[PDB]
């Protein structure tokens, strides 16, 4: 199956547990069953800082009591390749999307743009995406910029997902990951912690109200769904 | 508060089809009492401002949906640093209104195809922190724009980025009125249209998300990196019992 | 005035410039450089120590050395659009007159909140495409600049470029983006020798050349097929 | 059976009915827009690039109308056919016949026109592939550029804005006027000719401005690119 294996999932050496709240959603909304998050990365390279960033994000999410799933786009058809939504990878990507209650997208910024593999993934998400939350992240080999995360945010908005305000943008990514692929203790890691903390809190909050949040006035008008006793006549 | 726009004919919504309007959108979702508090900002000082008039329609809708509204009047708002330290009654009022709000609506027209200076000036005067206060953080935001031509998203997109910078939960739905001048009558009211229905959807969504987010503003803004920096060590062995069980 | 023009201190002091490689008349051989190319410079902050203003002042010294006449607008009393009925305020009138006077412009804004400031935008907003048969921006050249407290970015210059485009200005390709700008200026407000300074020299050199090249053809370049068609068969 | 083999092909689009401009009002068009402005002999050389390989590509069709207008204004034009140019996710090679030809065309050009559909907020992969293969200091510097876009929905400027900044990165001089066709499918007749509209009039303005500005700057490419910092770096 096209899922990435999270090695040492409980090993969080860059996290200061004296400050990390184990259960961020406690008091906001029920945490059972665990909040479901699908994580997507935008690099095919063996040593992808996008994936490794996504993996650190996953470890943090699991620590916060969330259930995670990291999609492996290795064989997902790329944008210019033979498209067919009957493709096994496309089908599994859709399945994971319907599964998730919230999502994390992480893309490298290649010259002010997100990557083909990131686009391909987004293009193959089911407006079935309505009401799911989203956290955006980017990595770059150069100076910190926000073009990729801003692009991701607007794509998420177009799909009617709720993109949280906090986001991650790692500058000179190569300097932040050791040989083992783990992330070094830094403000950047602290930021991913914050983003995942916020995403758990917000997802737990919005997840039980998906129906109601997507029950729109214009949709009721178009369908002729006259509100339960909104008139002075006996319904219906 | 001196700098508030008077909302005329507040309860008359002729463009809204009330057989489909839910009067209390947050009911069953989250407590809607007291009324959710919404601050609305517009981006032109022109007498016949379509951004102001769209904001006024938004306000009527919010009130219909049971919100309490305030529309800031930026007519004497100085440019940042125009008046020393920005110590100006208009800045103090806008800042106080932001703190009061639980959610906000920002509506800008385009000048030279971009967000107006009037709109920017107001947002610029909202700080992330000031004397232990964070007047925008953990509040919801709905973005809207108007234009004289074909439907545009330049302004709403910029507004969305600003709201993110201000750490606001910006709702996905938004409004962009194309050829705005065709949509408003001599009395400044919007005629029935998909644009109007869109604004209704946007305010309905804002009310729902605001009611949901407001009881947890402090929690959503209680950040790991901030606790670490301040040195606020988390003791679950003593201070966990203080947090009540979620409904 | 109030005054609404900034005085340029030590205008002939260019220690960060190596005159042995500078061409004092960059337009010589391209287009007439007399009378002086007229450049209006605008900055994006009213803060006491404004790096956007300081960078613009370095730009102005360079321009004058390259044979330009310059005006640096001070927007300290500029009202927001429509804050004064019909924008009938001396600051607006002066800014518009300065734009009309110009043959090219320099806009320099700090990048804040990932955008250009409201002070920068207020000045641009007050520039009309056309007012009473006058087009005070169209066909003029533009150079864009930005300053930042952090690493080098281009959001402000990109926004400025797109505004210049709307104003139908010929925006030169070279541009300036000073990163960690606090490190680049001394206590007296002068820019330290660096690649950032050399860039400004290049940008002003390019601006003088294009301004001299474009200026004799402003009318022709702004005489458009669609507008002729709109005006119909005169008379 | 096979006795003959072919490889001697040119990647240029044929312009049908080049002198047929029914949407243009000739009483208001200036046939030599640079006359009296800058020398218009030899003809200004314009390379045009479009952003879709689809049969009824409105991007290509808008570019064809632009080419006709340019030829009317006395320019020589070349429209590159990117049908066999490898796309960004495919194997890349500088020795590829399509790359060499595109680069030859870029060198020949004094100005360029780039027209792309805007898909969701971005330019196309075929447009990208072409721009990627122009550059290799910038050899493209000093050439002028006019940007155009087409969209299936309301008029937007995301594609032209992207093209403009790509042009700027390559130190081309992008003219201020530009074309953005809204609901492009509505603006072309069955034969692929553009209907008279303010959109067609705009393309006329753009090509008029491009001919004028290109004639103006082309004799001075050397001096315009003789830079203080480069002279300093050279030494002496
Ligand atoms: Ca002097
Ligand atoms: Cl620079
Ligand atoms: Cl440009």
């Amino acid at each position: 199956m096209r899922l990435r294996h999270l090695s040492d999932p409980d090993s969080l050496p860059a996290l200061d547990k004296s400050f990390a709240i184990e259960r961020p959603a406690l008091g906001l909304a029920p945490d059972a069953p665990p909040v479901r998050i699908l994580l997507l990365y935008g690099s095919l390279r063996a040593r992808s800082f996008s994936r490794l960033a996504v993996e650190e994000a996953a470890r943090l999410l699991q620590f916060f009591g969330a259930e995670t799933r990291i999609f492996d786009p290795s064989d997902l058809p790329l944008p210019d390749q033979v498209q067919s939504d009957d493709h096994p990878a496309v089908k599994e990507l859709r399945a994971l999307s319907e599964w998730s209650e919230g999502q994390v997208w992480c893309s490298p910024e290649r010259h002010g743009q997100i990557t083909s593999v990131m686009k391909a993934q987004i293009d193959h998400l089911p407006r079935p995406t309505q009401g799911r939350t989203l956290a955006v992240m980017q990595v770059s080999g150069g100076s910190q910029s926000f073009n990729a995360v801003n692009t991701l945010r607007l794509l998420g908005r177009w799909m009617r997902m709720f993109t949280i305000p906090n986001q991650s943008s790692i500058a000179k990514a190569f300097q932040e990951f050791d040989a083992a692929g783990r992330m070094k203790p830094s403000p950047y890691y602290d930021r991913i912690a914050d983003v995942m903390e916020e995403l758990v809190r917000f997802t737990a909050l919005v997840r039980p109200h998906r129906e109601a949040l997507t029950d729109r006035y214009s949709e009721r008008k178009a369908a002729g769904h006259v509100i339960d006793e909104a008139t002075d006549l006996s319904s219906i």
